[PDB]
């Protein structure tokens, strides 16, 4: 039984593999985080910002969407050159913004794990695909995300974005049927 297509690939992504391939439930706090990186596999390869995640991180160690929304231009413009990170202030500006949208369901008092697993009628979805080009990159509840958080001002959010993040969050178990062991069978 082989395990995922971009795990043989290298080490990398074997450790994302293993550390959380949507396996268990996520908290509205790494909801933001992981809608940020994905964001930026628009275009991008998600490998190409997986190293830029372990630089990204360091530089936003804050860990704190509020102070985000408080990093302006003047912090983007002294990050590009911090660590190396992906230099593209235009991109990081879009970060920031996603931060005020953060607080702004705050204000609304409506977490952002709550109206997501609410997509998904707060229960897992099983994929009978068997390829990864079986895999879908358009479902009704990855549709409604986009189009839910595109309104909330936030951007990075393609059809391939509100799927590929529902894929690892752990709202949907499909990495492509038979990775080594999928469950949704007997358990
Ligand atoms: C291969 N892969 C794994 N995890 C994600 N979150 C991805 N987004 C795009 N491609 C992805
Ligand atoms: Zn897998």
């Amino acid at each position: 039984m082989e395990r995922c297509g971009w795990v043989s690939q290298d080490p990398l992504y074997i450790a994302y593999h293993d550390n959380e391939w949507g396996v268990p439930e996520t908290d509205s706090k790494k909801l933001f985080e992981m809608i940020c990186l994905e964001g930026q596999q628009a275009g991008l390869s998600w490998i190409t910002v997986l190293k830029k995640r372990e630089n990204y991180r360091a530089c936003f160690h804050q860990f704190d969407p509020v102070k985000v929304a408080a990093m302006q231009e003047e912090d983007v413009e002294r990050l590009v050159q911090d660590a190396g990170i992906i230099r593209h202030r235009g991109k990081i500006q879009a970060i920031i913004g996603n931060a005020r949208a953060y607080l702004q369901m705050e204000q609304n008092g409506e977490p952002f794990a709550d109206f997501v697993w609410s997509f998904v009628n707060h229960q897992p979805q099983m994929t009978q695909a068997t390829t990864l080009s079986e895999i879908p990159t358009s479902t009704p509840a990855s549709d409604a995300l986009s189009k839910a958080l595109k309104k909330r001002g936030f951007k990075f959010v393609g059809t391939t974005i509100c799927y590929s993040f529902m894929q690892a969050c752990g709202l949907v178990n499909d990495h492509v049927v038979g990775c080594c062991c999928y469950p949704g069978n007997k358990p």
